[PDB]
């Protein structure tokens, strides 16, 4: 399908950056993720880790700093379904990331690391990607 | 009847604010516009005047301060077509507005007036507005 998708962001990202991700959640998906990483090394810091878990019915947001994960935040319910397509907008603003799913504001994740450290977007897990666009 | 559509921006707009306009260009459309205004009074300043012209086949960007227009910036081609539907994204960033038309970054307009004064959205002219959503 789309396999782990990687998009580089050399200049980083600033408030007013929009990540639009469209794809399908396959019939037997357990979970997938969208990470905003700070480098290409494995286990690199994550300004944001968005993780819809269909197997447990939760959507988790977290960060990873200096090798250790922070405290997990959970969104309101699971707006994703196995066998259904989706569209997610992850908008960077001054104070955090707005996560919009299916045309509705879903969760706001206050910044934990400086937006300026982000260098790569990675998408992986049980999802079949249509497209990942960054505006 | 061409009564323009008017939409309030309750918390105003800041870097990270996304305007999503969906519509369809009428068959005999001449031109249409999206205005970001600073007040509800006829003749208020326009932080942004985005005006695609099918007849002159050119898209004009411009601001209007204290009654008079300013330096007009044109964009690359006409990403709109008569009788066809379009989806436009206007993204406010720290240094300007990014206009995205159907999956592609179209033009970047640097702030002339301050984001802080913008208070409403106006869409008028030859266009069938389907919806305006602010994220
Ligand atoms: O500046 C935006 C403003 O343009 C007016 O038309 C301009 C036009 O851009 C230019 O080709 C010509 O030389 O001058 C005209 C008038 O100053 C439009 O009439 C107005 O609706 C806006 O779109």
């Amino acid at each position: 399908s789309n396999v782990p998708h990687k998009s580089s962001l050399p200049e980083g990202i600033r408030p007013g950056t929009v990540l639009r991700i469209r794809g399908l959640v396959p019939p037997n998906a357990s979970r997938f993720h969208v990470n905003l990483l700070c480098g290409e090394e494995q286990g690199s810091d994550a300004a944001l880790h968005f993780n819809p878990r269909l197997d447990t019915s939760e959507v988790v947001f977290n960060s990873k700093e200096q090798g250790s994960w922070g405290r997990e935040e959970r969104g309101p319910g699971v707006p994703f379904q196995r066998g259904q397509p989706f569209e997610v907008l992850i908008i960077a603003s001054d104070d955090g990331f707005k996560a919009v799913v299916g045309d509705a504001q879903y969760h706001h994740f206050r910044h934990r690391l400086p937006l300026a450290r982000v260098r790569l977007v990675e998408v992986g897990g049980d999802v079949q990607l249509d497209s990942v666009r960054i505006f």
